[PDB]
């Protein structure tokens, strides 16, 4: 098979999975151009740390109707952005839950910019994460943020790790 | 690791990046660039009747930028030269030790078209015989050109092919 996916997506029309991929790859000063006519976009990334190295793809899949059999079989992590300023912010993730149950990825991250008392506050985000098996991450909290996403992905045992 | 098809150029007339745009048939490409805006990695999923393989087209402007990881991954080599100049083939000499050391099955010397006032067909062919390259003309007078490059790359046994 091919290399693993970390599937990256967004439930907001005003922040894309591609932009989140740019922040993640930015942790190592990698600049990415995201303009492809392909409906799904794969960005290669060599995870390298003191334990192992692993080639993966950050797979930007804008909606569930773009999940092929091949993509589904490769998903080993799931990162999903939601708009916590909207009261419907968690409801907007609901369409991904059947797929997340099927994939059973060992890293599942729910990402917002900052929890919000008139939108989705910390308590409600945390209860959702308990029920569905996600970790809550804030990109701009009042490790955390994109560094925590990178940390969590570096602590994943990918199917193709090469141990040091 | 993920294979590289290393694409480069010895002439400012036509850069490795332009060569990739022509090989992939579009300018709208996902591309990962390093902090120094020098080595460009273009992901590409080859898919044919025999296999599917997700590789990188790696535009490496000069031999100094061939890291250990790039060197390890090179499984095809494509280099443009300016055939209108009598010194056109001399401009490629820098790459010969590395191409000798990588052992790629695809080694392609590319020009727009051979020229009797620069590097003509005989001299280009004699150079290709001595160093084990294949001569390709993008714009011949008479597969050829970019279609032949794509054919050769699809007939290469990458280290990560997924057989159909």
């Amino acid at each position: 098979a091919g290399v693993p996916c970390a599937l990256v997506t967004s439930c907001s029309s005003v922040f894309s999975g591609d932009q989140l991929v740019q922040h993640i790859l930015g942790t190592e000063d990698l600049i990415v151009e995201v303009t492809s006519n392909d409906a799904v976009r794969f960005y290669p990334w060599t995870i390298d740390n003191k334990y192992y190295s692993a080639d993966i793809n950050l797979c930007v899949v804008p909606n569930k109707f773009l999940v092929t059999a091949e993509i589904a079989e490769s998903v080993q992590a799931f990162v999903v952005y939601f708009d916590s300023t909207q009261k419907s912010g968690l409801d907007s993730v609901s369409s991904w839950l059947p797929l997340a149950k099927a994939w059973l990825p060992e890293v599942m991250i729910l990402v917002c910019d900052r929890v919000s008392e008139d939108g989705i506050n910390r308590q409600k985000a945390q209860e959702w994460c308990i029920k569905h098996g996600f970790e809550l991450v804030e990109l701009s909290p009042k490790s955390t943020g994109v560094k925590r996403i990178v940390q969590a992905l570096n602590a994943n045992v990918w199917s193709n790790v090469v141990m040091k």
